[PDB]
């Protein structure tokens, strides 16, 4: 499949544009909620892969935001998560780089005033045929690195509807 041009889905587009503001409230709460979850599980992803390298958990953690970035439409960071997932599960072997990504942004600007390495982190798991599960915690680990960099845009995204930085 491929990951989606537009970082926020259509849909939720529209309901930031027509809600009143008791809605309107109701929706940032929400989206600062995801915030502190998601720097939650990304921080939790990063100790496995430089810790205990549990794939369940990754998997799990996968699963987990990608259902919370679904809901809010925020479908890029859910695209990723959902390659998490799956990755930890053993059923995908392959992570697009991070260049073809980026160019499947719908808004070129978005970009051009980033640093999209800024949070990256090394990733130091070596290709092993002693450790079955080395391949799919490298593409992992360069799948966290791109949720990191989906979650920022998605932030600048939201930041501009919301009217606030989130």
């Amino acid at each position: 499949s491929t990951i989606p041009s537009e970082i926020i889905n259509w849909t939720i587009l529209n309901e930031i544009i027509s809600m009143d503001d008791d809605d309107s409230d109701f929706s940032k709460g929400l989206i600062i909620q995801f915030i502190d979850q998601a720097q939650t599980t990304f921080a939790q992803m990063q100790r496995q892969l430089d810790g205990e390298k549990n794939l369940t958990e990754l998997d799990n953690l996968g699963h987990f935001l990608k259902q919370s970035s679904a809901a809010l439409g925020l479908q890029r960071i859910a695209w990723v998560c959902e390659r998490i997932q799956n990755l930890g599960r053993k059923m995908e072997h392959f992570f697009p780089n991070k260049t073809e990504l980026v160019n499947t942004l719908s808004d070129k600007s978005i970009i051009n005033g980033i640093n999209i390495d800024e949070d990256d982190e090394e990733i130091k798991i070596q290709v092993d045929d002693k450790d079955e599960n080395s391949i799919y915690l490298i593409l992992i680990a360069k799948a966290l690195n791109q949720s990191r960099l989906e979650f920022k845009l998605a932030r600048i995204e939201l930041s501009k509807y919301y009217n606030t930085n989130l």
